């Protein structure tokens, strides 16, 4: 029985904009070489969506969700398929209505929120694994309702702040709203109005469904999550934190969390549990003076499973 190893790698540098980053595309290229060499992924099973000027497939909100939709077509029940999604780029938090929702910011600002990723993992059968590494600001909780295994509620002298030159991978809500206002030509405080007007069908699930219809849909996910739990989120920081973009525009920049993952893998060649990988990545960032706290969200069984099912 053949098992599939599918990957979607997304990197947003936002070049030549007001929200430029420099290490996100390098994070994607480094993670691609890692899964090709160490984890047995094949070139034809990997989709790369980066926003360099000459890119032919930009990481728009529709292209990202469609690529994640194509891995959703191939995961089968009883096959134990391995799905991987890396995101390096800007993140943001939007008001849930008293509460905030976490989201990633595609290059066209068609936000993908935590309910979109919760809907995605609820389309996967039991035994499948969806490992998501989101090196972005406010990345903690991006898979809504996924149990926190490592984070502020699951873990118990300060280190001097890093001397590296860093830039935040988080955009304020107003910066995201103003960006969408420059495209719609209208002014409203409801970000969903801009997103529905700009993207319509391709807008996030939170913005297309009425709140009560979303409540009915989330009730079906709550029932299914009691028996199937296939989502594994490794966030670069907590829900209330940002993630650091390290370096300048010299072609050598990188994400602090993505680099910490590469360091742990370089120093540990054997198979590593998902919980240990996040813990050792936290140790790297803590020692290096970074104040973001990577978090892990998955089931108890997947917390003890090896990263990307390495034997």
């Amino acid at each position: 029985m053949v098992k599939k190893r599918l990957a979607v790698l997304v990197g947003c540098n936002y070049p030549n904009t007001r929200n430029e980053l420099h290490g996100c595309i390098n994070d994607v290229l480094a993670m691609k070489e890692t899964i090709l060499s160490r984890f047995g992924f094949k070139q034809d099973d990997i989709e790369v969506l980066t926003d360099e000027p000459e890119s032919k497939v930009k990481p728009t909100g529709a292209n990202i969700k469609a690529a994640l939709r194509r891995m959703v077509d191939k995961a089968q029940a009883g096959s134990g398929d391995i799905l991987f999604f890396h995101y390096s780029g800007h993140g943001t938090r939007i008001p849930s209505v008293f509460k905030q929702d976490e989201a990633i910011v595609p290059c066209d600002f068609n936000l993908i929120t935590d309910v979109d990723f919760r809907e995605l993992v609820n389309q996967l059968p039991k035994g499948t694994s969806f490992t998501m590494i989101s090196d972005s600001g406010h990345s903690g909780g991006l898979i809504d309702k996924e149990k926190e295994q490592i984070g502020p509620s699951s873990v118990s002298p300060a280190i001097e702040t890093t001397n590296k030159t860093i830039t935040s991978r988080a955009l304020p809500f107003k910066a995201v709203l103003d960006h969408l206002s420059s495209l719609t030509g209208i002014t409203t405080s409801d970000i969903g109005t801009h997103l529905l007007e700009l993207f319509g069908r391709d807008a996030g699930l939170k913005f297309r469904l009425p709140a009560m219809d979303l409540m009915d849909l989330l009730e079906t996910m709550t029932a299914r999550e009691k028996h199937v739990d296939s989502g594994i989120l490794m966030s670069g920081c907590q829900a209330d934190e940002t993630s650091a973009d390290v370096g300048v525009g010299n072609g050598k920049a990188y994400g602090a969390f993505s680099n910490a993952i590469q360091r742990v893998l370089n120093e540990n060649e054997g198979a590593m549990k998902n919980k240990q990988l996040v813990m050792m990545a936290r140790d790297v960032l803590e020692r290096l003076g970074f104040h973001q706290h990577p978090c892990l969200y998955c089931s108890d069984q997947n917390a003890d499973a090896t990263f990307l099912s390495q034997p």
